[PDB]
């Protein structure tokens, strides 16, 4: 997150970690068996990290439960990242309480203008690297669909949506892919693509999680 804020420790208890021996994607809990997260972010050996703050640290309200089966979206197009989405499922349920929670799917789209809070682990510098510890927010519009068309010319299907800055400074970045945009406490997007970080004109690109709301359903309730 780029020109975000410290969350403060399990304020965010849906956000997710993905590990394969390091931290390489965010993610959201949506019950206690499923995370959602971006396929972009696909690898076998997932072990998932719920109730992190400071992910070098062992803290005291972490669960690592190791994944038993990914499903990328049938349709996900690797060279568009059209349908950027994938399921997780958890070898075992996740323990729920206060710090580590669900968060609900939505049963609208969010319109542009709506304040949405996103979150993860990813870089925190436009030029450059330094990744934080401890996990970053950002609170953020969505942003109209002709400004996100303008932005990204011919590259924005009906599956993905802008939020962020037009004078860029505030953004996610990479090692955020995958995690949460959270909007009226529900989840309206996952962070997807964007080019470079916090850029003046390239907001950040979303996967719109109110198309996928019947796949999501249906793929949990048959696996
Ligand atoms: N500006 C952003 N919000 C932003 C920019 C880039 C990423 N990350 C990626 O674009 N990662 C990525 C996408 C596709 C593939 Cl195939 C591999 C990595 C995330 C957020
Ligand atoms: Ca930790």
């Amino acid at each position: 997150i780029v020109g975000g804020y410290t969350c403060g420790a399990n304020t965010v208890p849906y956000q997710v970690s993905l590990n394969s021996g390091y931290h390489f994607c965010g993610g959201s809990l949506i019950n206690s068996q499923w995370v959602v997260s971006a396929a972009h972010c696909y690898k076998s050996g997932i072990q998932v990290r719920l109730g992190e703050d400071n992910i070098n640290v062992v803290e005291g309200n972490e669960q690592f439960i190791s994944a038993s089966k990914s499903i990328v979206h049938p349709s996900y197009n690797s060279n568009t990242l059209n349908n950027d989405i994938m399921l997780i499922k958890l070898k075992s349920a996740a323990s729920l309480n206060s710090r580590v929670a669900s968060i609900s799917l939505p049963t609208s789209c969010a319109s542009a203008g709506t304040q949405c809070l996103i979150s993860g682990w990813g870089n925190t510098k436009s030029s450059g690297t330094s990744y934080p510890d401890v996990l970053k927010c950002l609170k953020a519009p969505i942003l109209s669909d002709s400004s996100c068309k303008s932005a990204y010319p011919g590259q924005i299907t009906s599956n993905m949506f802008c939020a962020g800055y037009l004078e860029g400074g505030k953004d996610s970045c990479q090692g955020d892919s995958g995690g949460p945009v959270v909007c009226s406490g529900k989840l309206q997007g996952i962070v997807s693509w964007g080019s470079g970080c916090a850029q003046k004109n390239k907001p950040g690109v979303y996967t719109k999680v109110c198309n996928y709301v019947s796949w999501i359903k249906q793929t949990i309730a048959s696996n």
